[PDB]
């Protein structure tokens, strides 16, 4: 029967459900019939990503008649739900950055249902505990009243964008997660400058990947113009703007949402689209430059990292592609990940 608590309980329930596995593929347009759960595999995600990168070579250096050969080809690797079809044709930088956004989907998923069909079947023990124990992280409530859990509902309540406003957040529950083997690994990187505490929100469907294995970047196969700053790990640290990318609904309005300790050191600062393979030398991280920033008088610390929790003023930043602030980090290593908060979306529309 489990003795964890229910909060944990119903986490771990949330993040394994099958069925939701299967609403993000079709969301994404997939057939099922053909390209079932079942089927997905590591290979054919990354050649996907393979021809997707042909698709983006094609796109950089200009006609609808060469193209369609590269189009079709992505779509036999991975078979989209239009009956008797004729599919639409991938032709321009928003198909890559679509399609792209799919396969990264995909591979958490994938590791996902993995673990579910890997492992033992043993009818004794409760299977909330079986799949607790393989994301190979410890995860505890964190208590309502105590000194993290203000700091974490003060950076929720005070950094929620004007620009998404069409729903408010109700922070459900706070959890405390420590994945395993990972303060090791952050090790390098611990006494660093700039340490700070970002939001990272993702579709719940993502989590039990990004549990097991970390926050990881984008495969080589991976075409990087379909990333804005690259291939990294990105957060922000306005909440809504995290928030966005859980892709909740009216008809699925729970989400889930990472607070990580994302050493960010030297920061190399853009204000427009730059598909870099890795940094100049000296910087850290990547900040995309926001029209708002939280106030910087106002930045708190909680266990010696910044928590920019202050409410959104003026960057004083001209001409940027960005409304607010975003972190990139190109080394699965700048990451510690220390809370994750499962939320209620109001939509008042
Ligand atoms: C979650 C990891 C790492 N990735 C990202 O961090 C990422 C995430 C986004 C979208 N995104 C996002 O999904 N959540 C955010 O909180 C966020 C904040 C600021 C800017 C973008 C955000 C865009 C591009 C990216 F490279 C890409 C997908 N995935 C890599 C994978 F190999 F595991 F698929």
């Amino acid at each position: 029967k489990s003795k964890l608590p229910k909060p944990v309980q119903d986490l771990i329930k949330m993040i394994f459900d099958v069925e939701s596995m299967k609403k993000a593929m079709v969301e994404y347009e997939i057939d099922l019939q053909k390209m079932p759960l079942g089927k997905l595999s590591k290979r054919q995600i990354q050649a996907a990503y393979s021809i997707l990168s042909e698709v983006q070579q094609a796109v950089s250096q200009g006609s609808d008649s060469q193209i369609l050969d590269l189009s079709n080809r992505f779509y036999t690797l991975i078979p989209h739900d239009f009956g008797m079809k004729k599919p639409p044709l991938l032709n321009n930088a928003d198909s890559v950055q679509a399609k792209a956004e799919m396969l990264d989907n995909l591979l958490d998923i994938e590791v996902a249902y993995s673990l579910l069909r890997g492992g033992s079947d043993d009818s004794s023990k409760d299977p909330i505990d079986v799949n607790y124990e393989k994301l190979k992280t410890d995860i505890k409530v964190v208590d309502r009243d105590s000194e993290e859990a203000e700091i974490i509902r003060k950076y929720v309540k005070n950094t929620h964008a004007t620009t998404h406003n069409a729903y408010d957040l109700e922070v459900i529950d706070i959890f405390k997660i420590e994945r395993e083997g990972e303060c090791q690994r952050y090790k390098p990187f611990k006494q660093l400058h700039n340490r700070r505490l970002l939001w990272h929100g993702s579709r719940t469907t993502n989590f039990a990947g990004i549990l097991s294995q970390g926050l990881r970047i984008a495969p080589p196969e991976a075409p990087v113009t379909g990333y804005m700053f690259g291939k990294g790990i990105y957060f922000a640290d306005m909440v809504s703007k995290s928030a966005n990318y859980c892709h909740t609904s009216q008809g699925d309005p729970i989400g889930l949402i990472l607070l990580g300790e994302v050493a960010l050191g030297n920061m190399y600062e853009l204000k427009h689209a730059s598909h870099i393979s890795k940094l100049p030398k000296g910087k850290h991280s990547v900040k995309g430059l926001g029209k708002t920033t939280p106030d910087p008088s106002a930045n708190i610390s909680l266990d010696g990292v910044d928590v920019p929790l202050g409410t959104g003023i003026s960057s004083g930043v001209n001409d940027t592609s960005l409304l607010y602030n975003e972190y990139i980090v190109y080394d699965i290593a700048q990451v510690n990940l220390k809370y994750l908060l499962k939320l209620k979306f109001n939509f008042k529309t």
